[PDB]
DNA sequence: CAAGGCACATGACAACGGTGTTCAGTGCCGCGTTGCCCGATACCCCCTACCCGTAGTTGACTGGCATCCGGGCGCCGGGTCGCC
């Protein structure tokens, strides 16, 4: 019902998880397993406007 | 002595003898195929017995669990906060 992670490409060394999102690891622990939350995306250019 | 007369046999003449063949008809015994008759067997019904899922039960009752060390051994590799 809710989508979930592959546990082997992340939570171990930078050549499989690979920093392709520029986050520490603990960022992810902490957002995976429902401890804090995203800006998925912001309208900018609206808020500035 | 030659011609004309009578006996026995003779060229054919069919029809019996006896036996072999012809269409045909019908069976006579051999081999194989068929309607019955039942008998069992799959397949509908009704009845209720029991398995299994759902929904209540109101004194009060509001944060646990036991971890874990005598590897051992080294490296990678990254994180992580001091350092000046």
């Amino acid at each position: 019902a809710a989508p979930v992670t592959h546990i082997w490409y992340f939570k171990g060394v930078p050549s499989r998880l690979g920093y392709l999102l520029d986050l520490a690891p603990k960022d992810l622990e902490k957002v995976i397993y429902f401890a804090a939350y995203m800006i998925t995306f912001v309208d900018e250019e609206r808020r500035t406007r």
